[PDB]
């Protein structure tokens, strides 16, 4: 009956974002049964869209949530939800257990993958319509790590982007291409990109494009494309001097294409772009220092123009606010003649920024491409801190 | 499988209401998860009932229910959830974002419509299939805003009412003709008609009716009919002197047909009626000033004979009780020879009229009507609010 | 597809009971979102069996079960919940508005009723396929009112029995027919039950047997036996010595087969039993006084024979624990040759019994009959009251 | 249209166990509706696989809570809930009411078994397709008890193994033979095992094999394999000198093939095994004397072998942390060639190692095999008990 899905469409034209799902997780779970959260996507069935992300395996309001700062627990696991709704733990059903995770749907089933155990001995497993299918040992015993986004899939070919190694030096990127939960292919990264973490990935016309987070030395972000036909890849970074990793410095004249942009070393921000000539978004943090704000910016020409600056945007989320991750997904099963680019932001409350609460969590927003002009509001949490003391 | 529904009855012999669904929701939340919402309606699949309202993004015990009288914020989603079932957290689904509504099935699927943003630059996205499909930008930078009860389709053709712009003065309002959720035509309100807002529609033979607010003059209520195949409409006002906006003056003996019936400018609430000749009811709140209690009035002619005065009525909430809102649906797949009018009442509590709680919210009374002649109960919301101090 | 199912077997042998299900609600409801219940039962469709109750529109720790010794109100209604679970906010399904039930299905959908109104001007809604369909005003002005268990069809119809008039004298009780949720016939009481309320109702071999309750002036339960195909019944009184209202004098040596047994006035407990032969069981109370115990008593010849005693019993629940209403139902759907008795027991908490509490609730255990002589446990509610305080 | 599974497939080679589900039910049932369970087990139908328990029928929040280290009450119940997720009152189905359970699907529908009753009138009702079918009475009138894990079946035939009578001296153990949910023969305990309790079962290539608990005498395990073709079976015990009951003595160098190893009587905790020659793991509890630490050992032929030791090894819980009971499954319905190896464990907290608190509840963990050696982690419960005072 299902077949593969194929990527035969190109992006519809960006002209501007409008609003596609908010679940206001921190708000509700003031006063209902939330599960704290973090490192959160969407992804789309065939016939249904899902928020993601990783429990940390208590409520917010629940005395478990002291100490949910940590990114790496046996409490973790990656639960799916309705699109817009909270995660709560009556609603969330859960796909794999572990502190790292990527899902996509082939067009047939999905595959979700879950990474867990110490930072020295960590294992992917890779479930494919719901049931275990392939496992994975860490190769560098350092914190085996995956994109925390959708994957995506073309002709029941799903790659993954995994790194295994130092976060402040050279590591070991590789990129798994998976059918039906098994091992096809894999290969180191090539390229020039020198390090990569959290991809975040789309797919047209039958190329799959990652923008993905040098955490070691570069402000501009890393670009994996791949094949997945020919399973094979390419790698650089986005050449435009508009930086968007976070922290970072501030913007040059002119950017690197095949060299990490320096400034800020050791850290980072999961991010994406959408990369289509003209057709180009990048989105970022408005602060150069924190997690905090979101924008779109229209770049045209970003990946391969190093004077390219922004045409137009769209603020997304105020400075005043708190941003978080940020990744791309997409409806590869909508109508049309065209893929409608969408992308989600993490909103993260409390540790650091807020330590007067002992928890870390997140509401997740996110937003789809108009070919309209529309007028642009901003979109935060919405949570009051002072409720939780 | 599934074909479009078309409106190929007409209405049953109204000769009382019966109930039909009742939430309890602000009783019930006093100690469970209940979502704090206002705006509320219901409406039909070809398989089940639901009930609908904007969400503000909050539990009504949760400390974000303070500051809920606010009617537009980042925080509100259209959500529906099972006929007379609370709405809660665990079982309300979101079907889009933003702070103004309709829905309709057209027999294959639903069409839901958001509109969210800043006052000054608002914007519809319209869902078909749960994906979201196409978006209207603020064309008069002033409160772009629709129904907030369901829209009704014949043939694929889902005539959609928004107006943009004062709501103390002349205002832009447009009808929107959509199928499959893209725009067929629009076109800008004529008719007598001098201010629209909040229309509360149903169909009977291949014609839409809808019954609206006019917010800027009058206390009689402007109606526009619609004819779905042609793609064209009218406007004029119920002629008959039994007034039913709120606040109004009190009733006259001769109404107005083609101009609003004065006395009470710059307000108003949405409500509803059946113009169907001799089988014509209107719906009122009993208080003129206030949204205190409601009332069904069998008007035969109300909407031409502009002396026409009760003939038979029911009581549904009684003066001593609040009510609010109220819209007309129909199950339009129901089996039998004519379409059962139905009506629902929002039951607000809280602010403004009671105001020892910081909070705004309601609950839903529904009833359909019956050809036997059924002793009345009055349905009112049940909370105490003493017991949320 | 689906056909309408004949009441094609008898009854199996019963030779004891087995516990079939038991939802522990009050307990798990001292700390979770469990609705305040009372009046439930059990009701089977073709694919699964579900409890079902008249809620009272409030969660039990929910400052609204402050007054819920009350029978009527606008804040209940029949909701059903999957079998053993407890009647909760978010899995309850409302079937229908008011405070007096029946429900059945036909073998392609179900019919449920539900009776709302102040007592002189109540109403009966026939729901059918989850919709209104028939409507039946108050024809006594004095609390229209029904089975509180479920109704049986056969070949699409089924009938049920109303009552309305007074509880302590004659009233006007009336067997309808229904077919697709509209009325066949109806027909008034005939034969020499001289009060009915509160039937519990099972068919075998095309044939309903209801075993009811005589608030007036019977301590004997009186029985009508319905022909669904003729549509047309007979009542008498179950004969037997062996009474089983409550409150009611001690046991004779010879009861009444066409009157009432006389001891005690205006007042009763609604209850079952299953009339086949040998093969018949009573339940009842253990105490004569009041709502406490619950026993089968296998009563050879109840029906007919005037002095019938026991001749061998199981005790369901123990005098010092309290029970409540009681009714038949069974699963008309299983597999094999026979069909299996079953019946429910409402344990009631709370007011008037136990009134250091403000509300009034209960849970449920149901039996099934086994053809083996099996062990027998006591099945109480098992909530400590002290727990509310 | 499905057809009965037939055991076609051996044993995937185990070569390391990987992360297959975790529900973190304490941590969670801190601060939401989580029901106090334990004798946790899972079980696959050909869709879906889940995890299930025997409830207290309360809330571990619950003042109910209190009393729940007791095993057998009116107020257990089996419930079912999705993998991983916590049994909440709002998730939880219940498949039968009983202080004893086990059940399996047969690959057209499920079988579920519960014992209920006082210790000397216990009985068990088998249900089938979620109908009550047959009914057992207890035999020997002590405690009639079952497996407190998944049964298996092969072409309909699901082998169920049942003991009654003493658990500190011989007992009466039976093994049913049931198909949809009749008797086709039972037969008593036969072989070498000196007594039974608590089996965990596996099947492979038309041979069931379960691991017990020999609670009178033995610290080796009792094993019963069962031809489900032929009806008959075989009792022995694991001759390794690697114990794994618990309590036990320390491991001698030699172990027992046919009767008790002795050291500790009338005492044991369920457990499991894969005894599959060279591919033969082994469950146990890391300390000799209480329930704490649980780790897998590769013992090739322990079944056979009287001095087979460890020549691998898995830690799965360490020993600061507290385990419980553990048992076998297998997702019979899972793409391949072979059948993948699985476990649970139950992590009890609370009563009797740790009396802070006045219940006894427990999380689940479970693991299935891989063919890679992966790197291991320890999966604890998590919850801190201070919390809950
Ligand atoms: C109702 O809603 C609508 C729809 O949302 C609202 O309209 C939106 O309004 C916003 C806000 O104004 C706009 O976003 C900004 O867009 C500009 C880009 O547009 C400007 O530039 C275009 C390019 O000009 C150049 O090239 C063209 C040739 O292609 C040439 O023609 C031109 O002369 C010049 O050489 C112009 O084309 C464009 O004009 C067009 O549009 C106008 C409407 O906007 C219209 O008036 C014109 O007639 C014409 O039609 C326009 O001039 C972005 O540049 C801008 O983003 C920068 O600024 C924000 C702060 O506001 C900052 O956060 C961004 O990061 C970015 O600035 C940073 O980065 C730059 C790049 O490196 C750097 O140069 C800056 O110094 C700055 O860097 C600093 O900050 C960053 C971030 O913290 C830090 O990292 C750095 O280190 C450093 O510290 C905004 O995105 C929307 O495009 C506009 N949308 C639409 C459809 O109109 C409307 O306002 C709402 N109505 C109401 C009443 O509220
Ligand atoms: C068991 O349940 C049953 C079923 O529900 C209960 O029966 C229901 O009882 C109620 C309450 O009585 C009825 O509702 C009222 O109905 C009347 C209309 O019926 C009267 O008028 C009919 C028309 O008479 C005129 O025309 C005919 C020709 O067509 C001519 O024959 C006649 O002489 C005259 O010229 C009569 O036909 C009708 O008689 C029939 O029915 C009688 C039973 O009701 C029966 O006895 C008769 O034999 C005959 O069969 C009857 O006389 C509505 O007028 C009325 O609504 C007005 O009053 C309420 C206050 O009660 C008010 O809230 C309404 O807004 C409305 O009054 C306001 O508006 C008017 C219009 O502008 C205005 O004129 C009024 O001054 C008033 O205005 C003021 O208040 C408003 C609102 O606050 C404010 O805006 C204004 O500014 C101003 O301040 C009720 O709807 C049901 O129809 C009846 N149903 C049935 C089927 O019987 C039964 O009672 C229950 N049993 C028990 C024991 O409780
Ligand atoms: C493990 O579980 C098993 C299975 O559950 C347990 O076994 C069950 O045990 C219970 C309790 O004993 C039994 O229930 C009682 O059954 C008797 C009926 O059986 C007796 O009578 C039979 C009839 O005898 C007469 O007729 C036959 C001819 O048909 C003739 O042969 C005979 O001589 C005589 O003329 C006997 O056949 C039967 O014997 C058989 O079974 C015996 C086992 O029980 C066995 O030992 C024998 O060999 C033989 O095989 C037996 O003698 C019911 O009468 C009884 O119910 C009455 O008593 C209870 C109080 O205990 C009361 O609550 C009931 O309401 C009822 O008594 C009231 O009503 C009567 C009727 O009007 C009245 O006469 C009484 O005075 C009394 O009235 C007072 O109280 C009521 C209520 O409050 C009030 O309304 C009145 O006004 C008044 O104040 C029990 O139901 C089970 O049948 C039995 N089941 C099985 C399969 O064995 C086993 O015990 C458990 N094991 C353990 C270790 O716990
Ligand atoms: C990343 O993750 C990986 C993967 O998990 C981690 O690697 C795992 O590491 C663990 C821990 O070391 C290993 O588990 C242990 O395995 C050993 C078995 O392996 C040893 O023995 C093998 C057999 O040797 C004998 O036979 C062979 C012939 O077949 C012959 O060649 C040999 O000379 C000898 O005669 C060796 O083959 C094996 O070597 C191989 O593997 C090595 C890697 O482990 C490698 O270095 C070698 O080159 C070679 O390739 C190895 O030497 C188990 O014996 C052991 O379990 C015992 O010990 C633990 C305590 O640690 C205890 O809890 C167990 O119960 C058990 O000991 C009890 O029972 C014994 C049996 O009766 C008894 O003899 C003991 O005295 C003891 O009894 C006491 O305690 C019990 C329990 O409380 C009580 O009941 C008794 O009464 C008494 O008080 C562990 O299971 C994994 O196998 C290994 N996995 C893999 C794939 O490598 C890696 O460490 C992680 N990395 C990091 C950085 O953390
Ligand atoms: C995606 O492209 C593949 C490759 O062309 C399509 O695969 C074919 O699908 C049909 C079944 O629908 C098979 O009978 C062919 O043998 C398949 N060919 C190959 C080369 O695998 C697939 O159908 C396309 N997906 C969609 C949604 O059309
Ligand atoms: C119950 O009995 C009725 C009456 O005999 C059966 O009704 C017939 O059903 C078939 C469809 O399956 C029709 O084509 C006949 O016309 C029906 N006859 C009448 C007289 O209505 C019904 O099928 C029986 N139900 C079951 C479950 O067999
Ligand atoms: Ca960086
Ligand atoms: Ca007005
Ligand atoms: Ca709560
Ligand atoms: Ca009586
Ligand atoms: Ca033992």
């Amino acid at each position: 009956i299902r077949d593969f899905n194929n990527l035969t469409k190109g992006l519809c034209t960006i002209n501007s974002w409008h609003i596609y799902g908010k679940d206001n997780a921190v708000r509700i779970g003031e006063d209902s049964d939330v599960l704290v959260t973090r490192e959160p996507y969407v992804s789309c069935d065939p016939d249904e869209c899902r928020f993601y992300a990783l429990s940390q395996g208590t409520t917010i309001r629940g005395k478990h949530s002291n100490g949910t700062i940590h990114d790496r627990s046996q409490y973790r696991a990656l639960i799916s939800w309705p699109l817009s709704s909270p995660p709560t733990v009556y609603n969330s059903r859960v796909e794999c257990i572990g502190w790292s995770s990527t899902s996509c749907h082939d067009g047939k089933t999905r595959m979700s993958i879950c990474i867990s155990g110490p930072n020295n001995n960590a294992s992917a497993v890779i479930w494919y319509n719901r049931r275990p299918v392939t496992e994975i040992n860490t190769w560098a015993r350092n914190i085996l790590r995956t994109q925390e986004s959708e994957c995506v899939c073309h002709n029941g070919v799903c790659p993954v982007v995994f790194t295994d190694g130092s976060a402040t030096g050279p590591a070991e990127t590789r990129i798994y291409y998976f059918k039906e939960g098994k091992i096809l292919k894999w290969e180191p990264l090539a390229g020039t990109a020198k390090h990569i973490e959290e991809c975040s990935c789309y797919g047209e016309r039958a190329e799959i494009t990652c923008t993905c987070r040098d955490n070691w030395q570069g402000s501009n972000r890393p670009v994996i494309r791949i094949d997945p036909v020919a399973m094979t890849h390419t790698s650089q970074y986005i050449c435009s001097p508009v930086l968007t990793d976070n922290p970072r410095p501030n913007d040059p004249t002119v950017g690197k294409c095949n060299d990490p942009y320096p400034g800020n070393n050791n850290n980072g921000v999961k991010g994406f772009s959408y990369l289509d000539g003209v057709n180009t978004w990048l989105g970022r943090t408005i602060s150069i220092a924190s997690r905090s704000g979101y924008e779109m910016l229209k770049v045209p020409n970003a990946l391969t123009d190093d004077k390219s600056k922004p045409t137009q945007g769209q603020t997304i989320v105020l400075n005043t606010d708190w941003s978080g991750y940020s990744g791309s997904f997409m409806d590869y099963w909508a109508e049309g003649e065209c893929y409608r680019a969408c992308f989600y932001v993490e909103l993260i409350r409390g540790r650091p920024k807020e330590d007067k609460v002992w928890w870390t969590s997140n509401s997740i927003v996110s937003m789809c491409s108009s070919t309209e002009f529309l007028g642009q509001w901003d979109w935060p949490d919405g949570a009051k801190i002072e409720y939780f003391l």
